[PDB]
């Protein structure tokens, strides 16, 4: 294949790129690291002789190689502005599950509705919640936001039910064949989501 | 044309202004005093509205032809930014959450943080040119508002790394940039919003 992903046997921050190779049909090899990186950090991507790190990176890189990064410029930039909005919200996270679980984790989970309300607003302005996060085409941002909501829903079950567009979406999104099928995959299911035991 | 809207800091801002001045643009800025994400800065560019600074820098990298030369070049661009946007968390958060019982560890810790960045123009025609390729991206200006901000917080940071030092020298005498950066628009701002640097 001419992908490889580098990471721990994590879900992580390789979750989501992962489900946009399985949902579009692509073929990737998994090299596993056990407990030489530019900023000494997994994952590390492979695309023929072309070596990235940095999750969004790979995002990015994916979904301008494979179609999925809007339809025009200003779709583009909107589906930046969705991940950049779903990275904001993972550095917290991962500072949560990392560095403060066990104290911080109420405090998170009360501000977390107020996170989460600004992609219920960016989906019911985009025909009614009823195709993706921008435009009328799925987009590397769509896998990166499902991640993020299938993570939360772990974290603080209900999470979503304040929220019937971002609901459905998850619904709709988890039921794409390819995407269906690989979520319940070994190869997904058997991961951790994180690399501490904690979600 | 563009707008932005954000404190009357160099902020998440300072970037993406050197590029609108060196790329020779026209902006209005609409200085706050207090959204999507809660947050600054605002963008506008005609009937588009984009929040978050990184956004705004790689929209105007795509509609400007700061993004490489190829899809290649283009990944390595996000790479070079996700890197800058990595250490800028990590600044942000020291001069607002800790600055004064964290400095220490920081500057210390930075050699190792910023090694990366001369390797990489070590790696790209000798350092000589920009930090992707032969052309100027939107994560050159980024990079240089680190390595500026980086040097008010560590004078001397860069002494150790001369591609990045030369990198700095090059970029900030580019005609427009140096008149934008020797500015009072720029100079009398302050980097940050709580008065630390
Ligand atoms: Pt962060
Ligand atoms: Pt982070
Ligand atoms: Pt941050």
């Amino acid at each position: 294949p001419p992908y490889t992903v580098v990471y721990f046997p994590v879900r992580g921050r390789c979750a989501a790129l992962r489900m946009l190779l399985a949902d579009q049909g692509q073929s990737w090899k998994e090299e596993v690291v056990t407990v030489s990186c530019l900023y000494g950090q997994l994952p590390k991507f492979q695309d023929g002789d072309l070596t990235l790190y940095q999750s969004n990176t790979i995002l990015r890189h994916l979904g301008r190689t494979l179609g999925l990064y809007g339809k025009d410029q200003q779709e583009a930039a909107l589906v930046d502005m969705v991940n950049d909005g779903v990275e904001d919200l993972r550095c917290k996270y991962i500072s949560l599950i990392y560095t403060n679980y066990e104290a911080g984790k109420d405090d998170y989970v009360k501000a977390l509705p107020g996170q989460l309300k600004p992609f219920e607003t960016l989906l019911s302005q985009n025909q009614g919640g009823k195709t993706f996060i921008v435009g009328d085409q799925i987009s590397f941002a769509d896998y990166n936001l499902l991640d993020l909501l299938l993570i939360h829903e772990v974290l603080a079950p209900g999470c979503l039910d304040a929220f019937p567009l971002l609901s459905a979406y998850v619904g709709r999104l988890s039921a794409r064949p390819k995407l269906k099928a690989f979520l319940a995959s070994p190869e997904y299911v058997n991961l951790p989501i994180n690399g501490n035991g904690k979600q």
